[PDB]
């Protein structure tokens, strides 16, 4: 459970994240596919995308990382009270992407990442740390959905 303390860090630097949805949307999603080629190959939409260039150029690839982080960024809103927001996306991420809990990891690796190099004066030590906790109460959450459906292995 995240300190109110904890989620202002969090929303902090969210706010800032959310001048530049669509930018940041990018530079996460590259940097996930970059780091982790087994992500890419989940999205039929994306994976014919095989250099960064391409993947810059990409304005469909622009497009879905603003909806990915809209999403988390409602999440994030909810402060831990967001069953309703993760029903569908466990649903839809266990059941139909077939994404491992293991790849929602490597989108928290990438999603710290492009914060810390964006925002730096707002996501010092304990932003970056109050942020990991975020990410990891939405995985544990999301982890308990895919249990029940009979998907985290
Ligand atoms: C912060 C974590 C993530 C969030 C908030 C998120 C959010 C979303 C949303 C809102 C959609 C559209 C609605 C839906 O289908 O549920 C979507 C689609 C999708 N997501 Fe995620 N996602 C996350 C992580 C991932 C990861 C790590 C992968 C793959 C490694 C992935 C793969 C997909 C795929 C394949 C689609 C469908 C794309 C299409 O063909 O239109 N997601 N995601």
């Amino acid at each position: 459970v995240l300190s109110e303390g904890e989620w202002q860090l969090v929303l902090h630097v969210w706010a800032k994240v959310e001048a530049d949805v669509a930018g940041h949307g990018q530079d996460i999603l590259i940097r996930l596919f970059k780091s982790h080629p087994e992500t890419l190959e989940k999205f039929d939409r994306f994976k014919h995308l095989k250099t960064e260039a391409e993947m810059k150029a990409s304005e469909d690839l622009k497009k879905h990382g603003v909806t990915v982080l809209t999403a988390l960024g409602a999440i994030l809103k909810k402060k831990g009270h967001h069953e309703a927001e993760l029903k569908p996306l466990a649903q839809s991420h266990a059941t139909k992407h077939k994404i491992p809990i293991k790849y929602l990891e490597f989108i928290s690796e990438a999603i710290i990442h492009v914060l810390h190099s964006r925002h730096p004066g707002d996501f010092g030590a304990d932003a970056q740390g109050a942020m990991n906790k975020a990410l990891e109460l939405f995985r544990k959450d999301i982890a308990a959905k895919y249990k029940e459906l009979g998907y985290q292995g």
